[PDB]
């Protein structure tokens, strides 16, 4: 019952942290593949 | 021991979760881009 | 203060397990697609 709340905390700061990352990641991806011609 | 069980239904409901959502994001996306001709 | 050891633990496994994961859908999905010509 009391794990519950981790499971908030840890479900949003899961696909929270990880939109983050896939976020920078698309970033520097779209950099990286914007350096050519 | 006992918190891997957390990690478990948080492992799951975590990428469970995620694509539920995605999956009602593309829909719903995949909707409002279909109401054209 | 303790829970957060397991957000750690969850945190990466939940954003590892789902790469993993990920990871062998498109391998497969990128094999199937270049049994062609």
């Amino acid at each position: 019952e009391k794990t519950n709340l981790e499971i908030i905390i840890l479900e949003g700061t899961a696909v929270i942290a990880m939109f983050f990352w896939l976020l920078l990641v698309i970033i520097l991806r779209t950099v990286k593949r914007a350096n050519g011609g």
